[PDB]
């Protein structure tokens, strides 16, 4: 089997991407944030504290003839940005782009933090990291991809995120029309539960490529590119007036600037992030200070190849017995 679904930016900045997902019988369609950095499929629901729902579409398990309470199971997750959610668990039929999994754990939120309440466009998250990170207790649950994998034509999914435009998540096949050149594959460590790999270096603009190993994660659920402070300083040094602002929380730059590109290495191959992808617009409405799309990972404990980086590539998440990642230009 295969599936193919379009993913759409939630706003003009590509802050996140939402993908429609069919849950239950008859189908209830919710727009979920596919997150290769976590491993829980959770949704706003009829159980979510009413004051914490503000415009999201909810899953109502009592209206699904295939929903079953997973008795005794609870979940609670805290994300790197400080957001969180928690609740109980149902199993139900879940379909993405024509690919159906029966008995998928659908984690129903009883509580969500303010950042989720405020994002009326995100009805929940669909985790695509390794199932070892799933938070369901006392019986850990499998991701949608883990449950689908044996049925898929090939045990892979691909992320093709758009810049200020829709893109695609495919399951079970590689669309050879969706990228240019060849796909370069690189090793993955699953020891932390992430799609963790090592980039071979970077360049700023037209500058020379610096060969240096950068361990980080391919994370569709993180907006920006978070890299070591040395690398980030070298980038922003090429932008007149750019500075790290403690009050804003990262590097800012004059909105009048033209940003240089940023290149990252995948083996001997190179992925070029155009400068415009690094512009996240005014820090507040009407400001002439703009927020940068490349930020330091120093306070995080891991480097994160988030959407800023991934949207410059066609990315293969290869879930074979030894997982790997593939990157192609597009
Ligand atoms: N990276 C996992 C958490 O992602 C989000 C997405 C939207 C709001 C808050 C957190």
């Amino acid at each position: 089997s295969t599936g193919s679904a379009t993913t759409t930016p939630i706003d003009s900045l590509d802050d996140a991407y939402i993908t429609p997902v069919q849950i239950g019988t008859p189908a209830q369609t919710l727009n979920l944030d596919f997150d290769t950095g976590s491993s829980d499929l959770w949704v706003f629901s009829s159980e979510t504290t009413a004051s914490e729902v503000d415009g999201q579409t909810i899953y109502t398990p009592s209206k699904s003839t295939t929903a079953k309470l997973l008795s005794g199971a609870t979940w609670s997750i805290s994300y790197g940005d400080g957001s969180s959610s928690s609740g109980d668990v149902y199993t139900d039929t879940v379909s993405v782009g024509g690919l159906t999994v029966t008995g998928q754990a659908v984690e129903s939120a009883k509580k969500v933090s303010s950042s989720f309440t405020e994002d009326s466009t995100i009805d929940g998250l669909l985790g695509l990291a390794f199932s070892t990170l799933n938070t369901v207790s006392p019986t850990q649950q499998k991701t949608f991809f883990d449950n689908a994998k044996a049925s898929l034509d090939s045990p892979v999914f691909t992320a093709d995120l758009g810049y200020h435009a829709p893109g695609t998540y495919n399951f079970g096949f590689i669309d050879t029309t969706a990228y240019t050149g060849s796909i370069t594959y690189t090793a993955v460590s699953t020891k932390q539960g992430f799609w963790e790999w090592t980039s071979t270096g970077y360049a700023v603009g037209s500058g020379t490529f610096k060969s240096t190993s950068i361990d980080g994660i391919a994370d569709t659920g993180t907006t920006l590119l978070y890299l070591p402070a040395t690398v980030v300083s070298a980038y922003w040094a090429q932008v007149s007036g750019a500075k790290s602002s403690s009050s804003v929380g990262g590097y800012v730059f004059p909105c009048s600037a033209t940003l240089p590109s940023f290149t990252f290495g995948v083996g001997s191959a190179r992925i070029v992030i155009p400068g415009d992808y690094i512009d996240f617009g005014p820090i507040s409405t009407g400001s002439s200070s703009c927020f940068g799309g490349i930020q330091s990972s120093a306070g995080i404990g891991i480097n994160i190849f988030g959407d800023v980086a991934l949207k410059a590539a066609f990315v293969v998440f290869n879930g074979a017995t030894t997982p790997t990642l593939g990157f192609a230009s597009k």
